[PDB]
């Protein structure tokens, strides 16, 4: 049983025009199959300069963060029709920055993704514990709780999750001066999938997609592919870098 | 004691690209004088497209929000340094839709308003009270502690004030419709510049332009512009309408 091999990039709170210009033409150019899926997420600012520059009939844009109210009195906000009238399929939700920096609950992550679902778009939504609760040993009770929120709001219409890909964040790993094993990364995306199976669907808990965004590198990567159950990655700093293309690379051969 | 008239338009997390484009191509082939300062705010996914259709040579872009950190690890968070890089000077900070809605602390929006200051960018400070606090009669109170968050942030370094704009946005005028009398309007801009005048400087606050912002609109802006104390005002809801234009005419000729 093969899943789509997927592989996000997250410029975070990065770029200039010209860096933008400079670096989607980058990744543009690098030959990309189509048996993967390249996404690359451009701070809002340079979303529709990204998108010009972008050449590629394989690589696609994605938005970092979107809200879970409509066209209206959200001042500072991005909607979903925002996105989808500037042609992005995929947007990013959940990102450890916005649920542990800036108090993004549980639920409104949750009610970020659904709304986005319905209209049809991919959400890389993103879980992840950090290094007290992997101490607690909470490691699968913090994911699936995240998770679960999501579960509870798509709720009936689990039709939704078929356009999610999970992304798991080692947060505990994030320069707390400890770093990810494969062995251990492995271990969750096995133990997320169990989740997911078990609570939602047997039959759809093979093809979702989740991604490691856990300090994959050109190396520990390779290794990482293997890994059976990391259908991917979501990379941060790196994907600012040329060392992406080769991350896309590795994830082909693997 | 003259202030420089400034109208600020927002237009929320509301747009389409085309619509940015005509709409902002409207208001554009519209007469501004050099007299009145004009911004207007598109989202952050329209701001490149807002800056292509602006031909105008008064007329500038603006941002409804900005973050308190530089570039990095804050996904789906917008910078100064990419807003300067983009050729903006006004970002709109601490709007009660983010500090009344989405948990902005009087210090978050503090910490944002500095920090575009020291680069040198003019601030659309925000300050309000709910219909509960001016019914507790804690109207100034409430005003001024929003005002005091950003004089403890700034400190030292008062001047910064000198790039500040105040908007007053009642919180229960904004979006019921229902609105502040010019009698209104007016008493709370006295107070805000008596605070400026009593707490910051004497001589600045002669020169610290106070918009009113909330459900503005014709035949009503007219007294509202005549206050004495009002220097202008931040459109929501007509910034989106041709009324927009219409509403520069009444601000200069007042």
């Amino acid at each position: 049983p093969a899943r789509r091999p997927f592989i996000g990039g997250n410029f975070k709170c990065n770029g200039s025009l010209d860096f933008i210009k400079s670096h989607v033409a980058a990744i543009a150019a690098h030959k990309i199959p189509d048996s993967v899926d390249v996404v690359i997420a451009p701070s809002a600012v340079h979303l529709s300069t990204a998108i010009a520059a972008n050449t590629s009939k394989q690589l696609r844009i994605a938005a970092q963060n979107v809200y879970l109210e409509g066209n209206g009195a959200w001042t500072g906000e991005t909607s979903v029709e925002m996105l989808q009238d500037m042609g992005l399929k995929h947007v990013i939700v959940g990102h450890s920055e916005r649920r542990r920096i800036m108090g993004e609950t549980d639920e409104q992550s949750a009610k970020k993704a659904k709304r986005a679902l319905e209209k049809g778009m991919t959400v890389i939504f993103c879980v992840g514990e950090t290094l007290d609760e992997r101490k607690a040993n909470r490691t699968m009770e913090v994911n699936i709780a995240q998770l679960e929120a999501l579960g509870k709001e798509l709720g009936e219409s689990k039709m939704l999750w078929k356009e999610v890909v999970i992304a798991y964040e080692p947060v505990w790993s994030i320069g707390t001066g400890v770093v990810a094993t494969p062995e251990q990364a492995e271990e969750v995306h096995v133990g997320l999938r169990k989740w997911f199976a078990e609570k939602v669907a047997a039959e759809g808990a093979q093809h979702i997609r989740i991604i490691y965004g856990g300090s994959a590198n050109g190396s520990n990567d390779e290794k990482l592919g293997q890994c059976p159950n990391i259908d991917g990655f979501l990379v941060g700093g790196a994907s600012l870098k040329p060392e992406f293309m080769t991350m896309i690379d590795i994830l082909t051969k693997t």
